[PDB]
């Protein structure tokens, strides 16, 4: 299709591209990284981090799955709904929460041992704030349509699913945060989100 | 209008935002926080990390050094030069240098400020940003060409607090033997009128280093 994504079809920051590529419905050619003996192109394309995501776009690489969300939005404007908002105010909300989903959520979440899970539950409760106060009464963090944090938080959710199935426990507990457990199921049920959205039973035996 | 930066003299991303700001040309009342005893308005503005910097501008907070970057670019265009690349490939690699800036650069020098490990993998780093500063710059001064970009301004904010450890230690970070480009580099965004006016005495900057 001249867009590549270089994967690895556990990793949830490859799901957060596959998912940004879906919900616009721009066609790619996916490739299955082995991360034991990396690729040429891969080792070629990302020199400094060797780590997937990476999209090809033109022969041209884009690394960070955050970085490959906001070129997406940009370099295929014309195509289906951006995911960033169109005002600075927005904008700057947006890239905010992902990168406290990136360097709170996730600092927290990989490293849950008792004293990680503390800080995971901290950062979850902060989200379902975020939530409330981004959507306002909406399905999503982006509005009646996902945006950009629900599809940096969503690229997470299999990963979730699989932790919490192998745990016995709610990340998103109905009981304590709603708007979060009801934002995974409505996310989770969109079409485009279903197309990409690995088997949680495959994730579980990979973990 | 009203631009208004809670800030604390010190920090590096705090800086990163004043350079910014004096880039443009944009006015801004500089706050001293006390991040001891915050705020009222630093726990109101930013109830989830309560960090500087944040920017106020008409009333609406802004968190993150890099986020506040960006808003800058995007709230103040067309007032002076913009910071990220006009094409969404050039934005792309600005943005992947500012991200390992902070994730590898930053997360290197506070492990070795809190040591040979630390050393491993700043040496690293820096290494890298020679290859970051050939390959963007295209014969340039800048990262971002004739003019400071996004890029000097993420590894600009850390010039002062690079220059009092080297102080301090008698070393060179950008070391001319080893990093040429990054040390005239570091020379030619220093030199800059707009970044002398913010740029902290690092003789003060050394004491507070020394007190940790
Ligand atoms: C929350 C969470 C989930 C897990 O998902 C995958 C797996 O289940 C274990 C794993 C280590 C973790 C464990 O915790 C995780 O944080 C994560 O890291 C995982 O491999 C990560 S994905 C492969 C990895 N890529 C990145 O790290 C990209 C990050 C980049 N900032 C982005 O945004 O583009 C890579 O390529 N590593 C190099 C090599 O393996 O050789
Ligand atoms: C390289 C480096 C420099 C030092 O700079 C300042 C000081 O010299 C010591 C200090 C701890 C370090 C020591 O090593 C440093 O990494 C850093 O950590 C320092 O206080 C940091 S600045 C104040 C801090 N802000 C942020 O962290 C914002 C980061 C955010 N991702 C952004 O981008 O906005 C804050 O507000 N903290 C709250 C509280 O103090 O309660
Ligand atoms: C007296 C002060 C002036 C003022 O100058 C610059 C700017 O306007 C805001 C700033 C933070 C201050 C705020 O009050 C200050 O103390 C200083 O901290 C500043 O970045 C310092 S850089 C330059 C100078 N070498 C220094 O270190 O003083
Ligand atoms: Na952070
Ligand atoms: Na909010
Ligand atoms: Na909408
Ligand atoms: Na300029
Ligand atoms: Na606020
Ligand atoms: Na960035
Ligand atoms: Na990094
Ligand atoms: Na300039």
């Amino acid at each position: 299709d001249e867009v590549k994504l270089l994967g690895m079809w556990a990793s949830p920051f490859v799901l957060r591209v596959q998912l940004a590529l879906s919900l616009k419905g721009v066609g790619y050619e996916y490739v299955e990284e082995d991360l034991k003996s990396k690729s040429e192109l891969l080792l070629k394309s990302n020199p400094v981090l060797q780590k997937v995501p990476v999209l090809i776009h033109d022969g041209k690489p884009v690394c960070e799955s955050s970085v490959i969300l906001q070129y997406i939005d940009e370099a295929f404007a014309g195509v289906g709904p951006s995911l960033l908002p169109e005002e600075p105010h927005g904008r700057a909300v947006a890239r905010f929460w992902a990168a406290y989903i990136d360097g709170t959520l996730v600092k927290a979440s990989s490293q849950a041992k008792a004293e990680g899970k503390k800080q995971v539950t901290a950062a979850v409760e902060t989200l379902e704030g975020a939530l409330r106060d981004c959507s306002n009464g909406k399905p999503f963090f982006g509005g009646d349509t996902a945006g950009y944090v629900d599809v940096m938080l969503g690229g997470l959710l299999a990963w979730v699913h699989a932790g919490d199935k192998m745990k016995g426990v709610k990340t998103f507990d109905p009981a304590t945060t709603p708007l979060l457990a009801a934002w995974a199921d409505n996310f989770g049920s969109l079409d485009a989100v279903e197309a990409v959205m690995p088997d949680v039973g495959k994730l579980v035996e990979f973990a």
